């Protein structure tokens, strides 16, 4: 209804998961992700949202998205130092930093054991390090 | 055994606390000359990497660490760094703190003061269009 798509595309991500319950060790595999960011109303406050959503053909399991409202988005902009506004924020991804891994930015997902919560986090690498920008904690829709 | 591989004044952005009274930072744009080099410990003979800082506004402004590997394995570690210990001050100098030719951002430093100036942390970054782009800080200590 309210919901509105900004971003709606098939990225190559690096995906990680522990190899087991018990073995925290990652194995790790290129693969196709679709990544959809919206914006839409909450129903009960009536204020902004950002929707997250994750999918991929590869597992009918793979269901993941979180929503970030200002408050969400301020506690995200201090853990990981961003520097524009929760307006700015999709903005600025998409038309700077999302756009070149369309099917240099990397994006890492990383997988809970039990597939209940994931790691979305977004990179730019610089000549001494991974450059992580930030990681957004979305869970299992399913 | 002491060998020269920068010696250079930067601009760089200095944080101190107001007072000893007044935690509250207050920030200036100033020169500072950083000098980084290696050398051989005295008693262990092994490599180490020694940052140093100064700067004419203030003459007690004289700050240094030195890095061997196992520290670096430290500073690598929790700056998620992807270099080893022998390329790091190769990689900062001819790619993070060289002047680009005129023809991801540049690159920032960042110098915060404790309160009393017994210590201060040595700060990179590489701006992102979304993020300060904080790449390591080293803890150096008063000389």
């Amino acid at each position: 209804t309210s919901k509105i798509a900004l971003f709606d595309q098939t990225l190559i991500a690096s995906l990680l998961q522990p190899l087991s319950l018990n073995q925290p060790d990652f194995k790790a595999y290129k693969t196709k992700v679709k990544l959809k960011i919206s914006e839409q109303r909450n129903e009960t406050s009536g204020e902004k949202e950002l929707k997250f959503e994750i999918s991929r053909s590869d597992d009918f399991e793979f269901l993941f998205s979180e929503t970030l409202n200002n408050e969400k988005y301020q506690i995200l902009a201090r853990d990981h130092d961003l520097t524009v506004d929760f307006d700015a924020f999709p903005k600025v991804i998409i038309q700077h930093l999302l756009c070149k891994n369309i099917v240099p930015t990397e994006i890492n997902i990383i997988l809970d054991a039990e597939k209940n919560f994931c790691s979305f986090e977004l990179f730019s690498k610089t000549p001494i390090s991974k450059g992580k920008i930030f990681s957004i904690k979305l869970h299992a829709v399913r």
